[PDB]
């Protein structure tokens, strides 16, 4: 029943071309830096947390800065949380007080200042919104929540779910061109299977408001009438390591997130940050299953971006400079996921990742396919290679130990 | 720390537009019926709900889109400026906001502005929306200058409907019509004997970049461009120059684009069909250029709903000039050597167009010191243009005293 409109449908395309966004965690819960996830984990009441509020002042925040340290990884969008399941407005909100502008000493909409930063920079701005609430009285209680003290653990769902569309619609109107609304915390009522969630209003909410908005919700199902993308929670299309989304994979664009340390908010302890050569890899097989790369920094209550990250993010995007032309605009490749690598494709350009590769040859399963050409993608240095009866095999001058070598294939 | 920051998709767009250099203004509405200009309402204190009235006697029956945008695409115009809904306040579009409209409220039943978007798309037209800030004809509509003498009840308006009118109207037409170049305000002027009229600007223009980040945000107000636009307008006259009278603003760095008519109207005027000569059509087109403008050239359809004959051919010669000269406007600034006399320059690449229009001599001075011009040539045939340089700038010696429209030496610089 839903039609995407001509708008959305390019938006889709240009998401895909993107390939690549930064996820910003940042609520109050920054400063207890111990995780978003604190005031279930530790049964904190509810107008306890709140008075942490008055004392949140992130002094060192430059929008400009995160999103010029952004734009230097060579991420195309951003991805922030306007509000997580503590409860907390990010923006200037009329439908509550409890929002960084009223409640805080910082009296500032950091919701507006990085989306002035975004136009300036050329980085499309993501909405991340929490269908869950641990804070309000009239939210509903699901798996979560239960020890916040609130007194109605029934909420007043006609009450709640007004304030999330007025709040919606403050987010795609106050707020210039947004490129997707991603909901989260379906999963929080996945004991009560006729959980109501009206999700077809509200969608059609987000593209009455801008047609070419892209609504994604993180529930791990196959994807609901007018959802325009298909998350996967730190797992990989098809594929459930964490156990988080081992679900179908389908006809709209793919995403899948990850941390580049242990955590989504900031977390004290954790200053464990992956290698780039992990987080290339992270993008690089993503891109290789048709899927975006959602990498997520936790921003300190300071105000900063962490300084690893910065620097992590600098260090892929100098990867970027020189082999962006492998993942931007490509989609999932010919050749699937191997042991070695993966490929992405765009137009006749067939590029075969080669990430982790013990000899100095490589057995691809290309088999009705002529391939016309292969060379180095760095120099275009001619590779070799022979017809077998099961596809081709690529010599290759060395036994590859790059971060990531390049093989360019023409095929027709 | 500027509050405005023209999106990548925005600054992409402005360029596209000075490079598309050509515009077709339509000035269409109840007003052709009367055929006496689209200010008679105004000029001749007409009773709002007796000139309604007309709606119903308005039935424009040779109305053909496609032959329309065709006859423009002919002349080498690359974009068309129609008038969705002019001061006279008739919407010329299917609107849920007003029952006043070519569809509801006359006996031709039909979206013309649908009609002329799908046949801008089919032919590969951009279409820009002019929408007047101003009404003769809503009781909610506060009165400036004009519009005083209609009969209306309340001189002071309601702003608050009335705003939310607009902005409902401008949010139907980048919704229901495709991709959208520009839209294009008029009316400002209007209120400039109230120092203190609060148009809320910057929330209109956002609501505008909200959805359609590339659509180009023009207001025709006379002065130092607001926050939040994208080109800058100057009415009847080239950039810096005054000669109507309705031009002392200060030129901006955004895009530039002037408009004027083919004969002396906006809207159809039975009396007015005196047209301008095509060669005079092509040096408004060629000066425009030369000043790093856009023009923009009115034509009045007529209540049948045929664009007039005359102005048809004139656009058909105009384009026959621009199959061979097409090249020194289309993608081309506004030149290194600033308009003279005898002409302008424009400027592509490594190229500088040389368009002498008005020429009485066999040579030309041209002020060209810093940089080295390493050839010259007849744009035309590439036929070499013999020059020598003299301390302020180099002499082209022609082959004759030029008589044609405009006789294009093609210089290549470094
Ligand atoms: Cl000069
Ligand atoms: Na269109």
């Amino acid at each position: 029943k839903y039609q995407p409109t001509e708008a959305n449908l390019k938006a889709r395309s240009e998401f895909q071309d993107n390939k690549f966004g930064i996820f910003l965690h940042w609520g109050l819960y920054a400063m207890l830096a111990t995780g978003e996830w604190t005031m279930t984990n530790n049964n904190l009441n509810y107008k306890e947390y709140a008075k942490l509020a008055g004392g949140f002042y992130p002094s060192k925040f430059d929008a400009d800065k995160w999103v010029a340290a952004i734009k230097a990884s060579g991420a195309k969008y951003i991805c922030f949380t306007t509000r997580h399941h503590e409860g907390f407005s990010m923006f200037d909100t009329k439908y509550s007080d409890y929002n960084i502008v009223k409640a805080t000493p910082f009296k500032r909409d950091v919701v507006k200042e990085l989306a002035d930063a975004c136009a300036k920079h050329g980085i499309k701005l993501h909405f991340y919104y929490s269908h869950i609430d641990w804070y309000r009285e009239d939210a509903p209680q699901g798996r979560t929540g239960r020890r916040t003290g609130r007194p109605n653990p029934k909420g007043d769902w006609k009450s709640y779910y007004q304030f999330m569309n007025n709040q919606l619609t403050e987010l795609l109107t106050n707020y210039g061109p947004i490129g997707a609304i991603w909901f989260d915390g379906w999963w929080d009522q996945d004991i009560n299977p006729d959980f109501d969630w009206e999700l077809p209003e509200q969608y059609a909410l987000i593209h009455r408001l801008q047609p070419a908005c892209l609504v994604g919700n993180n529930h791990h199902q196959t994807p609901f009438a007018g959802e325009d993308i298909q998350i996967f929670e730190r797992d990989l299309p098809g594929e459930n390591t964490a156990g988080l989304s081992g679900q179908s994979v389908s006809h709209l664009p793919l995403e899948t997130c990850e941390t580049m340390n242990g955590m989504w908010g900031y977390k004290i302890t954790d200053q464990n940050y992956k290698s780039t050569k992990t987080l290339i890899h992270y993008l690089v097989k993503a891109a290789g299953k048709d899927a975006n790369l959602l990498m997520n920094i936790g921003p300190q209550p300071d105000g900063e971006l962490p300084e690893v990250a910065v620097q992590r993010l600098k260090e892929v995007g100098e990867w970027m400079s020189k082999y962006g032309e492998t993942i931007y605009g490509t989609r999932g490749g010919l050749v699937a996921p191997h042991d070695w690598g993966v490929t992405t494709q765009k137009g006749n350009k067939l590029y075969v990742h080669i990430l982790n590769l013990q000899d100095k040859a490589l057995f691809l399963p290309i088999v009705d396919k002529k391939v016309k050409k292969a060379v180095v993608f760095a120099d275009k240095t001619p590779v070799r290679f022979t017809k077998n009866k099961e596809g081709i095999v690529l010599e290759l001058a060395k036994v590859p130990t790059d971060v990531d070598y390049v093989v360019e294939l023409t095929i027709d």
